[PDB]
């Protein structure tokens, strides 16, 4: 993946909800590593899935973002989570 492209994707499409790695809609479902691991979401393929199909209040991004942008944002989120948010 292109992590830098991911970050741009994130900025425009994900951070209105996941501001600085949080979650303004459902405050237990953050992008922090510990949180992701609690729900079996700390993997590229898990995130790609979720971004593609949505879940509840999280919008689906299928055929709004390209395949490459969805891969790249997933890779960005895991890499930010691993480094630490904010
Ligand atoms: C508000 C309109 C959101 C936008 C825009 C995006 N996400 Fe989201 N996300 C949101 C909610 C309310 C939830 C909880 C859904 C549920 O009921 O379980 C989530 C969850 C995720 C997760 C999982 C987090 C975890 O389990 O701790 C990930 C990894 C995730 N969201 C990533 C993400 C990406 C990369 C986004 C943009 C492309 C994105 N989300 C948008 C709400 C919202
Ligand atoms: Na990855």
């Amino acid at each position: 993946a292109d992590l830098a492209n991911g970050a741009k994707v994130f900025s425009g499409n994900c951070a209105a909800c996941h501001m600085g790695g949080g979650n303004v809609v459902m405050a237990n479902k953050t992008l922090k590593k510990e949180a992701l691991e609690q729900f079996g979401m700390y993997s590229e393929e898990a995130i790609i899935y979720q971004v593609q199909h949505g879940k509840n209040a999280m919008p689906a991004f299928a055929g709004r973002l390209t395949d490459e942008q969805i891969q790249d944002v997933a890779a960005y989120v895991l890499d930010q989570a691993a480094k630490g948010w904010v």
